[PDB]
């Protein structure tokens, strides 16, 4: 689970 549904990366993350 990422912030706004964000997906997640390896480096743990979160892409927006």
């Amino acid at each position: 689970w990422c912030a706004s549904g964000c997906r997640k990366k390896r480096h743990g993350g979160c892409s927006c």
